[PDB]
C-alpha cells in the first residue's frame, strides 16, 4: 500500500538542478543560445551517467551495454527533464532555472520547430497530470527501452525493461485506481518522446557540421554515436 | 473467455494482400525499386483509408481529424504491415508476395539503413511471437496515437486511444495469462515503429526532392502533409 520501492528509489536518486549559466558578457545570438544549450547538455550527460547506476540491475550490464543504452537514450532523458521542469509554465521551456525559452527566444535560436515539438510533449503530460514519480520512472524506462542496434546481452536488457515496467504497473495500480489503464497511457507517450529526440539529435548534428558552435567531448561523443 | 470483440472485428476488417507488380519490362535499378515501392504505398494508402472506417468511433471524428490521424500515422501503418508479413522470413522484407527485399536489393535501392531499421522491428516482434490479433490492434493504436499537431477534438481522439488500449489489455489478459505485462510490452514496441517511420518519411521526402522517382497524388499528399 505504501507505494512501489523502485519508484521510491528513483525519486531519491534524482539529481540536483543544473544551471545553464549563459555567459553574461556575450551578446545574445543564435550562436550564444546553442553554445549555452550544448554546454548544459554536456553537464547533464555527466549527471545522467551517474544517475543510471542507481537503476536496479543497470550496473550489472557490461560496460559496453551500459554505454549503448546511454548512447541511444541520452537525448530522450534530457528532453524529459526539460518537459518535466516546464509543466507549471505556459508555452515556455525550462531548460534550467536560469534559462527559460519563450517563442521569441526559440525563433532567435533557430529552435522553433524543435521547441514546439517539446511543447507538444508538455501539453500532453499537463493534461495527464504527470507526477514526479511517473517522470522518474519514464526516464528509466526510456533508458532501458532505447532500441540500441548494438546490445550484447539482449535478454538482460529485456529483463531491465521488465523490472521497470513492473514498477510503473505496480505504482499505477496502487496510486491510480481511478484509471486502470494509466500505466499504458504513460507508455503511449514514449513514441512522441522518441520522435522529438530524433528531431533534436538531427538538428544538433547539423549544427555540429556547420562548425560554428563549440561542443564538448562527452556531448560530441554522444552526438556521434549517432542514432 | 472467447476473446475481445474489437480484436475480432479488426481481424475480419483486415484488407486483402496487395501485389507490388514491379514492371517486368524495366531494367532493375534504384529508380525501378523506388518507383515500385512508392506505387505500392500509394495503393496501400487507399486500402488503409477504407480500413480505418471499421475502427469503432473513427468515422464519427470530423473528416479533418480523420485526415490528420491518417496523415500522421500512414507510414507507421505501412511499415507494420511489411514487418508482419516478414515474420516467417530471415533478413528479408516482404513488401509484397511478389517483392521480397534481401540485403543486396536494399543496397541497390539505397534503402539499406531504412530496411535494417525495419528488420530491427521484425527481430523484436519475432522474439515476442507477435500474433495477427496483436498486429491488427497495434495498427489501430498507431493510428489513434499518432500525435498529429492538428487535432480539433483532442478528447474524442483520446477516447479512441482508450477504446483500443482497453481492447489490447483485455485480449492480453485473456490470451496471455503467462505474462501479465504483455500488453505493455506491445506498447513499448511503438517508439521503434515511430522512429522507423520518421526515417522512412525523411528518406522518401529526399527522393521526392531529387525529382527522379515518379510519385502519385495520394502518396505525395501524405508525404507533403509532411511530419
Amino acid at each position: 500500500k505504501p507505494y512501489n520501492k523502485i519508484v521510491s528509489h528513483l525519486l531519491v536518486a534524482e539529481p540536483e538542478k543544473i544551471y545553464a549559466m549563459p555567459d553574461p558578457t556575450v551578446p545574445d545570438s543564435d550562436i550564444k543560445a546553442l553554445t549555452t544549450l550544448c554546454d548544459l547538455a554536456d553537464r547533464e550527460l555527466v549527471v545522467i551517467i551517474g544517475w543510471a547506476k542507481h537503476i536496479p540491475g543497470f550496473s550489472t550490464l557490461s560496460l559496453a551495454d551500459q554505454m549503448s543504452l546511454l548512447q541511444s537514450a541520452w537525448m530522450e532523458i534530457l528532453i524529459l527533464g526539460v518537459v518535466y521542469r516546464s509543466l507549471s509554465f505556459e508555452d515556455e521551456l525550462v531548460y534550467a532555472d536560469d534559462y527559460i525559452m519563450d517563442e521569441d527566444q526559440s525563433k532567435l535560436a533557430g529552435l522553433l520547430d524543435l521547441n514546439n515539438a517539446i511543447l507538444q510533449l508538455v501539453k500532453k503530460y499537463k493534461s495527464m497530470k504527470l507526477e514526479k514519480e511517473e517522470f522518474v520512472t519514464l526516464k528509466a524506462i526510456a533508458l532501458a527501452n532505447s532500441d540500441s542496434m548494438h546490445i550484447e546481452d539482449v535478454e538482460a536488457v529485456q529483463k531491465l525493461q521488465d523490472v521497470l515496467h513492473e514498477a510503473l504497473q505496480d505504482y499505477e495500480a496502487g496510486q491510480h485506481m481511478e484509471d486502470p489503464r494509466r500505466a499504458g497511457k504513460m507508455l503511449m507517450t514514449l513514441p512522441l518522446l522518441r520522435q522529438t529526440s530524433t528531431k533534436a539529435v538531427q538538428h544538433f548534428y547539423n549544427i555540429k557540421l556547420e562548425g560554428k558552435v563549440p561542443m564538448h567531448k562527452l556531448f560530441l561523443e554522444m552526438l556521434e554515436a549517432k542514432v
